[PDB]
């Protein structure tokens, strides 16, 4: 069961690519076992031209493949932005991947690319994540099928180039909605853990949080309704349907931001990893150092212990090394 981070060095179209290994020497110390890689494709391509690729960027990641065999730490690699898509607002796509044959050319373009260029590393190491969060399947933007032949064809040309790739599927609805018609050999379903938004991204800046309630668990409140822990359960019991299947199914980004309480936040998360260790379902918490993170979280109510120069959450921590 895969347990771990996010790290987001190669995020954002400022990020520099380079990762720091004692991020994975420290996680490994602490008994995880698994880091996702984010990556905004602008970093080697173009916001004009799509099939632009530099390949020395790649250099970057290939230190941390390496990172990963050392540590006993499992890499998977993301596009958080891909030609025609991102939730990342830093951005705008003046492209729609899911309907626009264009940019499906270029998505596929630079899968092939890092398939081919990786094809010699096993999955146990090396996992590919094709697309960040896909949105709710409104058809006037990107319907269930215009997804599902997407990454159906995007898996396709992956394989023939690597047949062996373990291949992460992110859920619909940003990450929430299993996909039922994609039962696809040697592949994982990728839910999320932010509900509820009340506690998770209170005053966030980058969502509309002006009018979320006071954090508060349980009964924290997500897009009009309230959570707790039952709740919780049964949504995630839904996930693990795609089990039967064949299909298994992990959390690939979860955690709460730095401006909620942190007793609420060590309540939640407490309840979330027990429905996770319950179920057997791995976990991502979204930052390792940042303001999702157990490290330089920048939480005002925190006591830090001293961590090599960085402030760390030694209570979230545990909660997360317990589960
Ligand atoms: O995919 C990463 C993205 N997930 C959605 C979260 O709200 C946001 O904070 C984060 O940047």
């Amino acid at each position: 069961r895969w347990r771990g981070f996010n790290l987001l060095e190669a995020f954002s179209i400022k990020s520099t690519g380079n990762f720091k290994e004692e991020d994975f020497l420290w996680m490994a110390q602490w008994d995880f076992n698994f880091v996702r890689i984010p990556m905004c494709h602008l970093l080697w391509s173009d916001r004009g031209n799509p099939f632009i690729i530099r390949e020395d960027f790649f250099e970057k990641i290939d230190r941390v493949i390496f990172w990963g065999e050392k540590y006993g730490i499992h890499i998977c690699i993301s596009l958080h932005r891909a030609p025609g898509y991102s939730v990342n607002k830093e951005v705008e796509e003046k492209t729609n991947l899911w309907k626009d044959e264009t940019a499906q050319e270029a998505f596929i373009h630079h899968w092939s690319f890092i398939a081919r260029r990786y094809k010699g590393i096993s999955s146990t190491h090396l996992s590919f994540n094709l697309i960040n969060e896909p949105p709710f399947p409104d058809p006037q933007i990107m319907s269930v099928e215009d997804h599902n032949s997407l990454i159906k064809r995007t898996i396709t040309e992956i394989r023939k180039i690597d047949p062996e790739r373990l291949i992460i599927i992110d859920g619909l609805g940003y990450g929430n909605i299993p996909v039922d018609d994609l039962t696809i050999e040697n592949t994982v379903q990728s839910c999320r853990g932010y509900i509820p938004f009340s506690v998770t991204h209170y005053k966030a800046e980058w969502v509309d949080s002006k009018d979320f309630p006071v954090p508060e668990w349980p009964n924290g409140w997500h897009f009009g309704e309230y959570w707790n822990r039952e709740k919780l359960l049964e949504h995630y019991l839904t996930w693990i349907k795609l089990r039967q299947k064949g299909i298994e199914v992990f959390c690939g980004e979860m955690g709460a931001y730095n401006k909620t309480p942190h007793d609420v936040v060590l309540k939640w998360l407490e309840d979330l990893l027990e429905i996770f260790k319950t179920l057997n379902i791995g976990f991502a918490l979204w930052n390792f150092r940042g303001p999702f993170g157990i490290l330089d979280s920048e939480r005002k109510d925190v006591e830090y212990e001293e961590w090599y120069g960085h402030k760390l959450d030694r209570k979230m921590l545990e909660l997360l090394r317990k589960y």
